[PDB]
């Protein structure tokens, strides 16, 4: 009943693999719906073709800025920003999917995939999903990151959508 979405990753145009994600629509329905709809592109905009602009090995992979491709843009299906829905779920380890933001109630489209336990983000960032398949592809992506987050190659979401 919780949606599964997938991302097909490419590194400088060449296919790397697929990562799928379970979205916790049961606990964070509004946040889960925003990610799901941007993954299918059904509202007319979304993640397809966008890049992961910030990857820091041992911490996280960040993407979701489909309008400025660098951390300064993006928007939700509800408008520019939307509220923190709740903080029920915690950043308990690698594989966690969480919303990036710029302050309270400033969720747009940017998100990060944790590759480590990041307990200090609890109560500041809304957790809404986790990697279901392809954690090994997220580990492969990390090796293209760096300490300041700049990627040595262009990491893009070549395709995305809903599996269930």
């Amino acid at each position: 009943v919780n949606p599964t979405v997938f991302f097909d990753i490419a590194v400088d145009g060449e296919p790397l693999g697929r990562v799928s994600f379970e979205l916790f629509a049961d606990k964070v329905p509004k946040t889960a719906e925003n990610f799901r709809a941007l993954s299918t592109g059904e509202k007319g905009f979304g993640y397809k073709g966008s890049c992961f602009h910030r990857i820091i090995p041992g911490f996280m992979c960040q993407g979701g800025d489909f309008t400025r491709h660098n951390g300064t843009g993006g928007k939700s299906i509800y408008g520019e920003k939307f509220e923190d829905e709740n903080f029920i779920l915690k950043h308990t380890g690698p594989g966690i999917l969480s919303m990036a933001n710029a302050g309270p109630n400033t969720n747009g489209s940017q998100f990060f995939i944790c590759t480590a336990k990041t307990e200090w983000l609890d109560g500041k960032h809304v957790v809404f999903g986790k990697v279901k398949e392809g954690m090994n592809i997220v580990e492969a992506m990390e090796r293209f990151g760096s300490r300041n987050g700049k990627t040595s190659k262009k990491i893009t979401i070549a395709d995305c959508g809903q599996l269930e």
